[PDB]
């Protein structure tokens, strides 16, 4: 019987969804036994830095979420100088987990997750947002749709386990050592992968040339047929090492893929 309040109301921890750093999420009920997710940070020691990013986050989360219901929403929040609490919906599972035990994936299924990754893309562009690392896990699926959670800012977290990748990265990123255009290259990773079942350089398990492969002209990434083709059209636009010639968001949204059954 853990329980944590927040601004007035009561909460039951049913279970530890994630952590990652000085956060952790988990799942609980309110007192009408209705299910969510809550967010803390431990802030007792955080630098400017850390502090400044989770600040920014729920600013842009309380503003985001009037514009997209793509957008996992944000119901309360309390915040002080030691903690932060933030009271959310919570999602049936996230998007890499579920990946991850599918065989195979409905393809009507494929095309509604695609619009609905296009579409909180495009919200958190339109307010001056590039994600920059998005996967499989920055998605929730919740009511049958999929709704973004991070935005780059604040440190990812990882699902917890009771025992005891860099597959995503666009090309420019790597060579950073980033417009909008690099989080369609993430975009279309996932779509590959929920497409043919696995990233495009998946199977180079070794990260230096992963890396490299990714960056490589004259490496070629394979697109088998398959019967839908205005989908193996959109992967092939999205996985465009040059940034420039990569189709763009708003491109995206006008695809037969998308605009067509
Ligand atoms: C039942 O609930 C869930 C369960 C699971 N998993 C993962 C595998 C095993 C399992 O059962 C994953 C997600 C949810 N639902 C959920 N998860 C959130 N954070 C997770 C933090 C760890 O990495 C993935 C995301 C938030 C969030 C934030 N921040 C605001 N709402 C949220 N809802
Ligand atoms: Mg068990
Ligand atoms: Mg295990």
């Amino acid at each position: 019987n853990e329980c944590i309040s927040v601004k007035g109301r009561i909460y039951s921890i049913l279970k530890q969804i994630g952590s990652g750093g000085s956060s952790k999420v988990f799942q609980v009920l309110n007192e009408k036994k209705q299910i969510y997710a809550i967010k803390y940070v431990n802030l007792e020691e955080a630098d400017n830095q850390t502090l400044d990013s989770y600040r920014n986050e729920i600013a842009y989360l309380n503003k985001l979420q009037q514009h997209s219901d793509k957008i996992i929403r944000l119901y309360d929040y309390e915040i002080t100088d030691q903690y932060i609490y933030m009271v959310m919906e919570c999602g049936n599972i996230d998007l890499n987990s579920w990946l991850k035990k599918k065989k195979s994936i409905d393809p009507w299924e494929r095309k509604s997750y695609w619009k609905n990754m296009l579409e909180a893309v495009h919200t958190i562009h339109q307010h001056g947002i590039v994600h920059s690392d998005l996967k499989p896990a920055n998605f929730l699926i919740v009511d049958g749709m999929l709704k973004l959670i991070d935005f780059g800012i604040a440190n990812q977290m990882q699902p917890d386990t009771t025992s005891v990748t860099v597959n995503y990265m666009p090309p420019e990123a790597i060579k950073d050592m980033i417009s909008p255009k690099s989080d369609v290259w993430s975009l279309g990773c996932i779509l590959y992968y929920m497409t043919y079942g696995k990233t495009p350089f998946q199977q180079i398990i070794n990260q230096i040339s992963k890396l490299h492969a990714i960056i490589d002209p004259n490496h070629e990434i394979e697109f088998p047929d398959i019967p839908e083709k205005d989908l193996q059209d959109v992967l092939k636009c999205c996985l465009k090492r040059d940034p420039k010639q990569r189709i763009s968001i708003p491109e995206l949204l006008a695809h037969p893929y998308v605009q067509i059954q």
